């Protein structure tokens, strides 16, 4: 009954900014953010900063981070689905990213960059497949909103936000991530193991311009898109 | 309906040897071995040998191994419970170790030995807790059989078996593991997060003598124990 929409975009493209205007548009809309602050202070459900560990030494910490982030996402998304939104009249749940970008964008890029070895990559995919067989059904997407921004725009927006753990990220890394997003969501040439994704509707929104100026037109396009689903 | 018994013991104490005589005693008995050969050639459900990686560089590979081994165990134990044993008249499933020894013996010892750091140890426990909340119920134990052998006997039995990945294991490591088994299963002073375990019945069998000579008396004690459950 709940419609599920993933918001996808590169680092600092503006996913959280876009997420922060959604609830005011309709009482039956809910959001599941990525728990980025929790990845910076690991505590059981003062701790280690696993996001910082990955960026400081990615060949050591990528597998650990990638497994922890994706599990944390699944847990949060399931918590929202099984909560009070279940009761609303026209419920829509918006996710800040998906299990699909965790694997096909982030973890795949780190494997390709030799930050995971063959063993790590095999274990990660085996784990991801199993987690999706146990839960993929309830989290299946009805639509994707792709917030498209240049990697140079994203690099500027990392500076604007000032999240400590991201200040060292080089343009080269954001560029690699950009081309993976374009392959998946614009050209639709990135192959995955989840056949339904090749037909899921995608709304592409260019977010290179200032949000203050673009807001009204973005909202119009979102409401139109959601009326087709 | 299925009774579940964990067989616990140190490395090379003789768990597999004991497991290999059980099915011939009763048609309704089944066993779930640890998939040790699979840990030596990692393949999705020629690959990396994650058991060897842990022993070659435990401060690098302990967390990865410990997470993979425990997931692989849970998957195997669930597969056996949900299979044809479900149909038998007096079904008993024997596990070669449990999720409890994965955490409280093996992973805890590696953390204590500084082979996992605080971040790794927090992530592992958080993961273990979540996996047990999702599955702990169906895998709950009715009894434990503890195959007790000296660490010196175990060191000799590693030599006898000749598993390549274990030939370098020092007596010091087997001794640490021995005292953890004794605390958990003999003195019953090792605290866990699973309250029912402090009352689960335990049969302790001394297996320092040759199996050929001890077999008949061991079988008698097992049949007696199982009749009390
Ligand atoms: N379209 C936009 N115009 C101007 N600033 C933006 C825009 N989108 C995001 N920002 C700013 O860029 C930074 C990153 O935005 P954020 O929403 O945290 O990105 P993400 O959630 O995608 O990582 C913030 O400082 C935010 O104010
Ligand atoms: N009680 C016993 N007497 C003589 N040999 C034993 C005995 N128990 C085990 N062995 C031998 O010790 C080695 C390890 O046994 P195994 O069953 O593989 O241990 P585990 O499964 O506990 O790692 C094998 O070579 C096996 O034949
Ligand atoms: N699977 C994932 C998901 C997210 N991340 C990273 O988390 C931070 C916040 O989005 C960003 O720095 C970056 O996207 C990641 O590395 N891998
Ligand atoms: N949680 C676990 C379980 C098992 N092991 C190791 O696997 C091998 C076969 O029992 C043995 O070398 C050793 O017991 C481990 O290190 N950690
Ligand atoms: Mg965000
Ligand atoms: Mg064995």
């Amino acid at each position: 009954r709940i419609k599920k929409i993933s918001i996808e975009g590169n680092i600092a493209a503006g996913k959280s900014t876009f997420v922060n205007i959604l609830k005011q548009l309709c009482e039956d809309w809910e959001v599941v953010p990525e728990p980025v602050a929790r990845w910076c202070n690991v505590q059981s459900t003062n701790g280690g900063n696993v996001l910082q560990m990955m960026y400081e030494k990615p060949e050591r910490w990528s597998f650990t981070f990638q497994t922890y982030a994706c599990l944390s996402r699944i847990r949060a998304q399931l918590a929202s689905l099984n909560g009070k939104l279940k009761d609303a009249e026209k419920p829509v749940l918006f996710f800040e990213r998906s299990v699909y970008s965790d694997r096909y964008i982030f973890a795949s890029n780190l494997y390709e960059s030799e930050c995971m070895n063959e063993t790590e990559w095999t274990i990660y995919q085996d784990w991801h497949d199993w987690m999706n067989n146990q839960f993929g059904q309830s989290l299946e997407l009805d639509g994707i909103i792709y917030l498209q921004a240049t990697p140079e725009t994203c690099l500027h927006r990392i500076y604007l936000r000032g999240r400590n753990e991201e200040q060292g990220i080089p343009l080269e890394y954001l560029e690699k991530l950009h081309y993976k997003h374009e392959s998946w969501l614009l050209h639709r040439t990135l192959k995955t193991n989840f056949d339904y994704l090749q037909e899921v509707p995608i709304l592409t929104l260019d977010v290179n311009e200032d949000f203050k100026d673009k807001y009204e037109s973005l909202v119009e396009k979102v409401k139109e898109f959601l009326s087709t689903l």
